[PDB]
């Protein structure tokens, strides 16, 4: 939960770091990778929590 | 990467539970609040790592 050093992996594959912040309209998701995000995007999946259809994925870094 | 252990709070204001992922030039910064981002946005600050002038902020929730 820390604002630093918490460079944790994905929530589905969990093999790779959480580098792939996802956005659906005006809100987004944390703790999933670019791979898992790209997969759910190609499938056009409505978010498993927010239920919103995703729009984009970005290369995500830390301070 | 699944339980409550993924808050990723503020890093400048006070360390409060708020979230606010930032996106500049198709790349982005995670592990700060909406106020952290808004503060550096209005001051038009070039990123302390990427050196890019920031463009967007969104409510980025976790599992
Ligand atoms: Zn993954
Ligand atoms: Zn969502
Ligand atoms: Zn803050
Ligand atoms: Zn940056």
């Amino acid at each position: 939960s820390l604002p630093l050093n918490a460079i944790e992996p994905c929530v589905i594959c969990q093999g790779r770091p959480k580098n792939g912040c996802i956005v659906h309209g005006k809100t987004g998701h944390l703790m999933a990778c670019f791979t898992c995000a790209k997969k759910l995007k190609k499938r056009n999946k409505p978010c498993p929590v927010c239920r919103q259809p995703i729009q984009m994925i970005v290369l995500t870094y830390f301070p």
